[PDB]
């Protein structure tokens, strides 16, 4: 069992696609799918449906990323996972493959 992580380098990333991510990824859609990657808490699943209009999308995703980051590299999979299933032509543009 590690203290800290290293996957700032991880996120970063995801920082210069951080205008296309928070306005195409639902972050409400998908969180059942983030708790049964272990990658998103109860709490904060309650606190990303509070908003059942999502016209504040752009802001959700960036404070969902934040959260994501602290469960480490696992978050980031659960999050590329997430692009693969729902959004293809994103997932190629954020993993560049
Ligand atoms: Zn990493």
């Amino acid at each position: 069992m590690s203290d800290y992580e290293n996957d700032d380098e991880c996120w970063s990333v995801l920082e210069g696609f951080r205008v296309t991510l928070t306005s195409v990824i639902d972050p409400s859609r998908i969180t059942p799918y983030l708790r049964q990657c272990k990658v998103l808490n109860p709490d904060d699943e309650e606190q990303v449906l509070s908003d059942p209009n999502l016209v504040i999308r752009k802001r959700k995703v960036g404070v969902l990323l934040d959260i994501l980051q602290r469960t480490g590299h696992k978050g980031y999979v659960a999050f590329l996972e997430s692009l693969e299933l729902y959004y293809p032509q994103l997932y190629k543009k954020v993993t560049g493959k």
